[PDB]
């Protein structure tokens, strides 16, 4: 008996003292001191001030630079858009509610902010999956007469939207649900209550397998094969100093991407492991929300790694910031 249940919410605090209030009606300052809600606000401000420009600039320099508009880059624009859903559907709403100390938009606002913030993060996730599939296809050439073009790259983007809707949309119609989470200032999928009426258990399993396990396997396989192919090819051309240089930098970049993905991925896996063993206790506000706190920062560091470290975008972005010169 660690928390307080109500219709459409679960406050991770016991009501034995009678102080708990609906997170839709009154501030949750028994979960956390006001200054900690402010620090939640400050963190959201940081993510907005870094996350909007980087992702907006990614869309903006693609409009100004013809050479960026290649099919292999479409999935990166999708990534930028997904991050902006997170920045505006998620961080902005949470900055605003955090300063009230509760989710001031009510259960309807909870579904909206939950849906769009879950959709944004899901589209990003699957964009990294699809980008890895695309790079694997282009480099390892597993179809003999195949050339990756505009129509294929559109399919990849559409695919991320289907996968993201497949996670974000069921809680809207009765499989899982959106509720306040953590300090009750933002809304998300309910993996926190063993709700039976909406079959929460099977959605968590389905999330775990399809939207957590499968992405990691596909990302590791595609990039593993790719590094193997590039090393193998470079080994056959050891007379080419640039081939060796290119190999070293492809390898080093895959390592950064995979480690970045694990930095986002392992906190969920560590916390989920706690859920299987050490089931006994129930704990909050944080909880499995430690990964979520840090997974939000992927709206900032993913564009840094996949876009800002891409040689083309960097030079185009410099040209654009410097009003066309240098
Ligand atoms: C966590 O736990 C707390 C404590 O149990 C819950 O808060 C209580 O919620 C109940 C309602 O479910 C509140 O009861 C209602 O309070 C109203 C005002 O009561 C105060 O004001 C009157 C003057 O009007 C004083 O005389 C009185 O002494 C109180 O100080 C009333 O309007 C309500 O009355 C109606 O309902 C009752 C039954 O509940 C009927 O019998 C009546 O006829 C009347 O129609 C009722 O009294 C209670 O005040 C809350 N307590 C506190 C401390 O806030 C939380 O709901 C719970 N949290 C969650 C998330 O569930
Ligand atoms: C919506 C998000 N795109 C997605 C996410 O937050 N969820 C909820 C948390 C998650 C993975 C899926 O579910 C679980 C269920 C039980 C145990 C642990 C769990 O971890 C997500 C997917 C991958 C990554 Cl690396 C980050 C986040
Ligand atoms: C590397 C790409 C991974 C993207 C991870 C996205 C992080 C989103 O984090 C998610 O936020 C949602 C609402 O904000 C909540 O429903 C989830 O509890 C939380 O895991
Ligand atoms: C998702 C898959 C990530 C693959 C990263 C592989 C990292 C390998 O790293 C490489 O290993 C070689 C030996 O195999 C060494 O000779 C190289 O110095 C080293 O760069
Ligand atoms: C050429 O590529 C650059 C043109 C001139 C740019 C110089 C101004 C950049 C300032 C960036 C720092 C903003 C700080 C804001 C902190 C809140």
């Amino acid at each position: 008996m660690c928390g307080t249940e109500g219709p459409n919410f679960y406050v991770p605090f016991s009501n034995k003292t009678g102080v708990v209030r609906s997170p839709f009606e009154a501030p949750q300052y028994y979960l956390a001191e006001p200054w900690q809600f402010s620090m939640l606000a400050a963190y959201m401000f940081l993510l907005i001030m870094l996350g909007f420009p980087i992702n907006f600039l990614t869309l903006y320099v693609t409009v100004q630079h013809k050479k960026l508009r290649t099919p292999l880059n479409y999935i990166l624009l999708n990534l930028a858009v997904a991050d902006l859903f997170m920045v505006f559907g998620g961080f902005t709403t949470t900055l605003y509610t955090s300063l009230h100390g509760y989710f001031v938009f009510g259960p309807t606002g909870c579904n909206l902010e939950g849906f769009f913030a879950t959709l944004g993060g899901e589209i990003a996730l699957w964009s990294l999956v699809v980008l890895a599939i695309e790079r694997y296809v282009v480099v390892c050439k597993p179809m003999s007469n195949f050339r990756f073009g505009e129509n294929h790259a559109i399919m990849g983007v559409a695919f991320t939207w289907v996968m993201a809707l497949a996670c974000a949309a069921p809680p809207l119609v009765g499989w899982s649900r959106y509720i306040p989470e953590g300090m009750q200032c933002s809304c998300g999928i309910d993996y926190y209550t063993p709700h039976e009426e909406t079959n929460n258990e099977s959605f968590v399993i389905y999330m775990f397998v399809v939207h957590f396990i499968i992405p990691l396997i596909v990302i590791f396989f595609c990039y593993g094969q790719l590094v193997f192919t590039v090393k193998e090819a470079a080994a056959q051309q050891q007379e080419s100093a640039t081939t060796q240089k290119a190999e070293k930098e492809v390898t080093r970049m895959v390592i950064i991407m995979v480690i970045a993905f694990l930095i986002c991925w392992l906190p969920y896996a560590g916390v989920a492991f706690y859920i299987f063993t050490h089931q006994g206790s129930c704990f909050g506000p944080i909880f499995m929300t430690i990964p979520a706190f840090f997974a939000k920062t992927s709206a900032v560091y993913n564009p840094v790694i996949y876009i800002m470290m891409n040689k083309q975008f960097r030079n185009c972005m410099v040209t654009t910031l410097c009003c066309g010169k240098n």
